[PDB]
């Protein structure tokens, strides 16, 4: 069944996290109108993230401060919900032997993974892949 690896990074989900990418140096954030990005400011109210598991290995990234859910839509593209859906969980891997990745269950066959540009940006799921400096994730703490 599996279209991917099964390395899992150290960690728990008792403490909320901050997800750093290296890629342009941002915070993934979620805005409250639903909007993903990143962001440098560390004092940003919307890159408090809270990880919890379902199955083992995958996660639900939700804002602390809106109570809003990261999702993917069938296009790749991210945004903020309210509630889960059926497109909100994602596949915590270790990458690397260092990194965390996070990759799209109902598009784990695309390999969309979620991703933020140099810019600051998000990137698109089908214009990311395994290799690229924006998937790469470190979760630090709040």
């Amino acid at each position: 069944h599996h279209h991917h690896h099964f390395n899992l990074p150290p960690g728990n989900y008792k403490k909320p996290k901050l997800l750093y990418c290296s890629n342009g140096g941002h915070f993934l954030r979620i805005l409250p109108d639903g909007t993903v990005d990143g962001t440098r400011d560390r004092s940003d109210q919307h890159i408090q993230l809270q990880l919890s598991a379902e199955s083992v290995g995958e996660v639900y990234i939700k804002s602390t401060e809106t109570g809003q859910y990261l999702c993917m839509d069938t296009d790749g593209l991210l945004y903020g919900s309210q509630t889960p859906n059926e497109e909100c969980l994602f596949l915590e891997r270790l990458e690397e032997n260092h990194y965390n990745t996070y990759i799209s269950k109902k598009h784990a066959e695309k390999n969309w993974f979620v991703g933020l540009k140099k810019n600051g940006s998000c990137k698109r799921g089908p214009r990311t892949h395994y290799g690229q400096k924006a998937i790469l994730f470190l979760p630090l703490p709040v």
